[PDB]
């Protein structure tokens, strides 16, 4: 809401997601090809393909009880848990609906025997909560009143005129445009989100109306589990967690071998399977969970996104030329770099906090990720 | 010269109002305008007598009414079985809301009625230039009025405005709720600063919370009124829209022999208590419609604003020394050829309506209006 979670919860920030690089397949902006090319080329043999849920990301952290919260932690609240978003926010405004989930999830891992097993008290979860209209968002195409567009247009001609004026002096002209441009863009992305996920969304009336889909347990008591691969996170969670209670989803996930035609090939059919009806695509990520090629470090995950949904996002009447395919694969590199630098920010941050630093070390990490976000980058990616 | 602005049937589009000019710059200390020069500069032209109609907050609207919605089919050529609109100087809807906009006709409507309008011009519809005005249900009386009794002004939102041009600028230890405002996306800050104005200047839920001043009757079946002077249009105004509905406002409204010291002076002051109350200013009218001095022709209308209220447009520091420039008056040069030249255009629109002329050459004209709106020029005049 107006502010973000207690301080004290925040201890890992999720980082940003690259796409592949351009296709060359006509009529195509991104195909699972280039995905596992990417791999293919840096010594990667295996990776692992999850099914995009279309929902929000979701930091779960969940402790036995208040007790272990406050000790652990420093949460002087009185509660056990914490769903929160990607900026550091609750995902729900309602604290009731969020300490329900939390419950939901504490009782899945008492019965799976979770924290018996895993030595720890407290767990933190990377999560897709469904559905995407769950979380808050919102409009100035339907105002109550005066148009929104007027109110627009009447606010910036006082915008240009309080410019004339000599308070801060330096000499290049209003970027008043440019930022009148970066919020009618935004208003027509936010459309495109819109139409894409509608299909993807349905009122939720209670805690029965959520689906949460955990894909890492990014953290336990002692342990940060980044030295496990993504096949013992998807099945690891699927054992502690998607047993028992319906609310919790497991993922549908294939493995590739990238070098093996067959193997590519079903990896490809599988994917246009999940997209036919517009579904957003899959998250390809390497067999392990951090890879180096050389000392390179290499992408934790690559996003390939489906042909009816890249369509809704970018405009059914929308070409790309030469150029402009070029810009984007330029953009592509700078969102890999970025999401690099994130990626272990978030990390480190996560072992801070195992080793017991103290939370401002901690807060470091995760709020560098957070000031990373801030850098303008393309919506559409 | 776009419709995804208009948003409306563009069989409504046979008018858009011209911009207007303020007055030159006052001699006088401390003014930047004063009613001397608006006098002075009819005085000069022939006109002996002026009008002087007070500058209500709120926007210029254009509202065509039509008897029900198969004369607006007939006549207009209207497909979307609308039977009236609302809409600005932009060609915009005034609301996002049809019903809304519906309600506001009908009152309309029915004022019409009541006086025997149609009637006694022989039309089933009629387009009216008027200005849209927020409205204090609660206190019944103007938003302007009520402001004012505080001490309040358009201050509150200049301010606003003058947040966001530096917010935009720009770029125990860290605090995460401190970094969240500091990182916030650009596009947010422009959105807060709409809202800030919409809360300010269209308090609106509902047709309760505005009044609608109108002062042209410009076109009815088979007549364009450019040919009646303004103490017509404000006398017949009077008479078929004044005497029922309290939505429909009669404006307040002076008259002035130019060649008259004492006359000239009970204007003065007149616009003096005016703006001291915290009045935006007046407008002078020449009392024709149209007046042509030696093949030359005058400025259907000027501004003059109060003292107080050019510091808002100006700065509030624009008082004391920045006044001696001042050497704007090439600007105001400027935007009168604009004036004269929409003038022009929205008669011509009008006529060709009138006589039944293709729509396309109807908005040939309306979209010239829009063209020269589009020429930069400065803010403040
Ligand atoms: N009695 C009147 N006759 C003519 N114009 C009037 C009158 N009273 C108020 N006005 C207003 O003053 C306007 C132009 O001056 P100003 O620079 O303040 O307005 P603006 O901010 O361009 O936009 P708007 O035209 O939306 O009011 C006219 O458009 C009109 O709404
Ligand atoms: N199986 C999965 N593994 C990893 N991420 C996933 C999975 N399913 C969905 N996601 C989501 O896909 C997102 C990428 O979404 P996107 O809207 O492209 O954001 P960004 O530009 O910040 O990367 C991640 O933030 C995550 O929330």
């Amino acid at each position: 809401s107006r502010f973000a979670a207690d301080p004290h919860w925040l201890i890992y920030l999720p980082p940003t997601m690259s796409p592949c690089e351009t296709s060359k397949k006509e009529g195509m902006l991104e195909h699972p090809i280039e995905a596992f090319e990417y791999f293919r080329t840096r010594g990667v043999g295996k990776v692992v393909c999850g099914q995009k849920h279309m929902g929000s990301r979701a930091v779960v952290i969940v402790c036995k009880d208040s007790q272990v919260a406050e000790k652990r932690f420093g949460v002087l609240d009185g509660t056990a848990g914490i769903c929160y978003t990607r900026t550091g926010r609750h995902f729900f405004d309602d604290m009731q609906l969020e300490a329900e989930l939390i419950d939901r999830v504490r009782k899945v891992l008492d019965k799976s025997g979770f924290w018996g097993d895993f030595n720890t008290d407290w767990v933190c979860l990377d999560c897709e909560l469904m559905p995407w209209s769950a979380k808050a968002q919102k409009e100035q195409y339907s105002a109550v009143g005066i148009s929104g567009r007027v109110v627009l247009d009447e606010a910036v001609k006082l915008l240009k005129q309080a410019s004339l004026n000599k308070t801060v002096s330096s000499g290049k002209n209003a970027d008043i445009n440019e930022l009148l441009q970066r919020f009618t863009e935004r208003s027509e992305m936010m459309q495109k989100y819109v139409e894409a996920y509608r299909k993807y969304c349905w009122p939720v009336n209670s805690i029965d109306d959520l689906k949460l889909a955990p894909f890492h347990i990014l953290a336990t008591e002692g342990k940060v589990h980044s030295d496990k691969n993504h096949i013992w996170h998807m099945d690891t969670i699927a054992k502690y967690c998607t047993q028992d209670d319906s609310l919790i989803m497991a993922t549908n996930h294939i493995l590739v071998d990238v070098t093996d035609a067959e193997s590519v090939d079903k990896g490809i059919k599988w994917w246009e399977d999940l997209t036919a009806s517009g579904g957003e695509g899959m998250v390809v990520k390497p067999y392990d969970f951090i890879v180096k090629n050389g000392r390179e470090l290499l992408q934790p995950a690559v996003k390939c996104r489906g042909r009816e949904y890249l369509r809704i996002i970018y405009g059914p009447e929308y070409t790309m030329d030469e150029n402009i395919e070029r810009l984007r694969n330029r953009a592509v590199g700078k969102k890999r770099s970025l999401a690099l630098r994130e990626f272990s920010l978030g990390m480190e941050a996560l072992e801070r906090f195992v080793r017991n630093e103290p939370l401002y070390r901690v807060h470091e990490c995760v709020f560098g990720v957070l000031a990373l976000e801030s850098e303008p980058v393309d919506p559409r990616l």
